[PDB]
């Protein structure tokens, strides 16, 4: 019953669900069954760092996911967000795993929101940047297992006191401040996120990856959404 | 009991308890009793701008009121917030009337936070921008008789339907999001905001003045506030 | 010999070489004859608004033009600039007048442009912001009948004494600094521009019309380019 | 005959001319003897960061120093710039090798500067943000042996291939775009400028520092500058 539009970094294939049959990024508008995917060089225990931008002139969201010294990945997809969300939201940061485990490591966190008044010509923005985050980090709602303060880092699913993942784990990051997204078809906010991640599994098969979310205000960690549901959807329709 | 640091722009001489003999702009200090004024040249009905500004550096309160086309007031003091204020904070606008009155429009309110850790040298920051108000303001914690959304401006104390300012009104808007606003372990931390007012007195003396301040994040409108106290003390000390 | 990429805001039909018989916007790459238009209701005497967006995710050139309480006209076209222009370029402000004429006054212009590159994944960038423009513009380089300081803003053509414009005018502003516009060892590059304008004339029919440009840094104003060739081509193949 | 304002980190004492005996930061007016400086623990070979504002409000000039895991070193002095340099400036960074000799290397360097109209209350401001540069940084105007593009960095001193500072050696680089510094008494610029830097010598003394400054536009290498003048001054004076 939460509405969400999401980037997912999807780093296990679930192919009964619909992912392909490698890690790849989606873009998930209200279901986990990606409305655009491309395939994802994953490389395990290097920082990697995500892009994404809502462009509200051609109302078209993409994201750029890569890693220092190789190549990005690409996903881009037309979506009307004024037609899809509600007009105030949150963002945040999702992540889950399931049978199989990884660390689902935060180092950054930015987001931009614009939204231009056309009666007034007169711009409404809010602008957070996380470089750190601390044990007490007042401006996150945490949710599930997500942790802060370990090494400056946002832990957003849990991992042992030894540094090793564990499975059947979800959490998740809000910004504390809602945001408005739209005022019409006509008065759109644009946006754009960044954040650097560290994945690392110690079997063959990380699972099951994590996402840049937005919401309605009040969304919680569905019922039942550990695994392959990353930690935003009820089930897999 | 809440822990309150302040601009005002007083309106309203209240020699008994330490004013000047005209309306002024004063740094307040955990006290209604300012620890530096300047005198203000009031300008009634016209749209007025305050700026106010902090660095860790200087570890001086600054703050400038002015018209277009007039000589601008300035006052500052030299004051360690880091020992002042709680580490987590909220920001916000405050405003009164009392026997006498007046409105306390707000057009547009602006606000920026750095911290700047001290050895990765990295920047955690927030910043918002309001140019518009609209009458379901989410990301704003609204108190007392504060609204939100009459010709897209925040009205910060009661006004009737005439456009008539109340006397005995007290209301404050809060951003939503609590900053981080010194750590101990900042190379640099510091803030400004701006907001633009309009205050208008039918009376020959506006009452009681629009203040700008920071306090601890569950900080609410203290019993009593109303008129000189500016919703923001529960006493005069 | 210029290599010129702009965003034209065509207020003469020339249906000689490729104008639609209206108003319109334009995307113009290395040829005055737009890649791509939309209509644009233009209004004679009202401060219009106009906004240029690229990022190298889409590559994908649009921009929207605007007033208060109106429809705006959007125009997109997908582009690479890396493979139309210099790496380093300027940026600027162009506008002419022909048989008939018109206004062509900037009272503001922005502008933003962000290399983050492939590996470091660090930024570089530049942003500027004229709201004033004064009789001795330092960071503004002229071109032509170019002026600036007449009430605080730039009048890209010729108006005499008594506010009336001048026929056969042709002149051009750009910012002093060239630009860093793409890097193809850049994850992403982006930039947009926003500037107001009025545009007035006295005529049935106004022209020619005003653009925002990116071209080579030491781009000038093309032997023949007044009127309908807005002082930014030598002809109009 | 040029004007200079500078932030001097000088790393060799000339105590003939008024430097403490010990490393030091400074602050320059229109003199190379610095009228405020502090220590300087100076740490060979590791990256240092440097941070400069200038608050309008207070006309306060202030700077520090620092290194990860270390104390920072500040000093702040009031100064008006609008009565000490010209309406137009251009920004920049300089450094020199005398008898003994250091490494001068910039890592990145950036800078705010915001100019507000009482007038419009309305605001021209400049930023830009290097954080690696070319060996074609075009929008930068080298003078006397500095470079760019050696692994991405900023050498304003020259050194050799081998990896060795040259003694006798001076550079400057200058932002391209001139800055609007004060319009009058009342309206004056606030800035903000940071840089990273990396100084190494072979010897147990090196010399003789960098600076941040701000000179005439058309500013350039004072005749026998090097050495203990710092590629800002003719003289000692
Ligand atoms: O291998 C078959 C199988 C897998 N799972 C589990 O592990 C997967 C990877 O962690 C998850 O995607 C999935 O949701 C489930 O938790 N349950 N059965
Ligand atoms: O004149 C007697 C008198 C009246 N008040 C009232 O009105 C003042 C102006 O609004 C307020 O400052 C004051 O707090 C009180 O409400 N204080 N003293
Ligand atoms: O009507 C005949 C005619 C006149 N012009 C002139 O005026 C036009 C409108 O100003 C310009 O577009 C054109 O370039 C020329 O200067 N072009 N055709
Ligand atoms: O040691 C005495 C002496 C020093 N210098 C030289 O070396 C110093 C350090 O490089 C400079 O400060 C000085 O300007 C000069 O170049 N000339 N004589
Ligand atoms: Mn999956
Ligand atoms: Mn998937
Ligand atoms: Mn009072
Ligand atoms: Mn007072
Ligand atoms: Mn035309
Ligand atoms: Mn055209
Ligand atoms: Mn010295
Ligand atoms: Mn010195």
């Amino acid at each position: 019953a939460d509405t969400i539009v999401a980037v997912e970094l999807d780093t296990y294939p679930n192919t009964d669900i619909g992912d392909p049959s490698y890690p790849h990024i989606g873009i998930d508008i209200k279901s986990v069954r990606s409305k655009k995917t491309a395939k994802w060089n994953m490389q395990n225990g290097k920082v990697g760092t995500a892009h994404i931008i809502y462009n509200s002139v051609d109302k078209r969201l993409s994201a750029v996911v890569s890693y220092p010294n190789a190549d990005s990945a690409t996903v881009s997809y037309d979506v009307d967000l004024d037609n899809v969300l509600p007009e105030w939201v949150r963002v945040g940061l999702s992540a889950s795993t399931g049978l199989y485990k990884e660390t689902n490591t935060i180092l950054s966190w930015s987001f931009t929101s614009k939204l231009k008044s056309n009666s007034t010509h007169e711009t409404n923005a809010l602008h957070f940047m996380f470089n750190q985050f601390s044990k007490d980090q007042k401006d996150l709602i945490l949710q599930g297992d997500a942790t802060t303060g370990t090494d400056g880092n946002l832990e957003l699913t849990r991992v042992s006191s030894n540094g090793s993942p564990q499975g059947s784990s979800v959490g998740r990051a809000l910004f504390y401040a809602p945001v408005h997204i739209w005022e019409s078809s006509a008065v759109v906010a644009s946006f754009e996120a960044t954040f650097t991640f560290l994945i690392k599994s110690p079997d063959s098969h990380p699972a099951d990856g994590i996402a840049f979310f937005i919401s309605n205000i009040d969304s919680s960690i569905p019922s039942g959404s550990t695994g392959r549901l990353l930690g935003l959807f009820p089930d897999a329709n």
